[PDB]
């Protein structure tokens, strides 16, 4: 009744969202979900909405929450400074997401929170560009023009979003993973092997030939990559790889949704720390379809 029975479907997600939190051991803030949920309540309840864990080495799970829109402005951005989610940190970071939506058209835009710190990212997406238009944008990391001809060898060509982390002092940019040597293992290995980051292993790989979207990950303070990350969805519980990682198992057969049949998003993280798995359920079956839709891939 206070968290079961009749409830707004907002009340719903709240307290779905603390049981994951509690099964998987992660950590969070009663004041902080809060926090959260009086900004972007309403906004998880109607768009496409997403638990995450993911499982870093020798730390705690952490959970995420996210949703994304069809919305041209960046309206996360009032909500999160009316909240008091969003602070300047006299850094680059503080202008960049407005500089992103300044410079290239967005058809979409999202959000991101760590159920024990607050706001992480903002997302931006436009149509696929050529991923020289991020080039006009100031407060960019140096490092991101200095690997033009990376994003070259590697047919990162194609920009589909990015998103500015104001917690890690990170941007990322994602890439539409459609060149048909992206569907080959030696790909992955290759990449990897630039930034010398661990390669998986191949049981791994053979899912990797299966990703529409590369996320690569650049900072302020080093000139190099910092991690990068495969997506691959999943389009119910049984068909994410359970057996490859017991929290993939675990999420993908417990996680709660509202819908009752969603599919999942898994992130394939490699780093030099970097590498671990992140795992998104698609709570109201939204966030799959847009995902295939996004990437020009009929759905499967
Ligand atoms: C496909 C998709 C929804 C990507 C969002 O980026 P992310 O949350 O995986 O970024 P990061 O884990 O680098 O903060």
């Amino acid at each position: 009744s206070a968290g079961a029975g009749a409830m707004t479907i907002v009340n719903r997600i709240r307290t779905d969202v603390v049981n994951v939190a509690k099964s998987f051991g992660a950590e969070y803030s009663e004041a902080v979900i809060d926090q959260i949920f009086q900004g972007f309540g309403e906004k998880f309840t109607n768009t496409g909405f997403a638990i995450r864990v993911q499982n870093k080495r020798n730390q705690k799970v952490d959970c995420n929450i996210r949703y994304g829109e069809a919305k041209e402005n960046c309206l996360a951005w009032d909500i999160a400074r009316e909240s008091g989610l969003l602070s300047d940190q006299g850094h680059p970071v503080d202008t960049l997401i407005q500089e992103m939506f300044q410079a290239i058209p967005a058809i979409a835009y999202g959000a991101d929170f760590d159920i024990n710190y607050g706001l992480v990212k903002i997302w931006h997406l436009p149509k696929i560009v050529p991923v020289e238009e991020a080039f006009k944008i100031p407060s960019l990391p140096k490092s991101v023009n200095a690997h033009i001809d990376f994003f070259k060898k590697y047919h990162l060509d194609a920009l589909c979003a990015l998103t500015v982390d104001y917690r890690n002092k990170s941007t990322n940019l994602y890439f539409d993973a459609h060149h048909p040597e992206q569907r080959t293992t030696q790909f992955y290995k290759n990449i990897l092997q630039s930034q010398q980051f661990e390669v998986p292993s191949d049981e791994v790989l053979e899912i990797l030939v299966n990703c529409p979207e590369i996320a690569v990950t650049f900072n302020w303070s080093s000139p190099g990559i910092e991690r990068m990350c495969f997506y691959t969805a999943f389009v119910n519980r049984e068909t994410v790889p359970q057996h490859i990682n017991p929290v993939l198992k675990k999420f993908a057969q417990e996680a709660p949704a509202l819908l009752d049949n969603p599919g999942f998003l898994v992130g394939w993280s490699f780093g030099p720390k970097g590498t671990y798995i992140k795992i998104d359920v698609d709570y109201h079956g939204l966030v799959v379809p847009s995902f295939f839709h996004m990437h020009n891939l009929p759905l499967p």
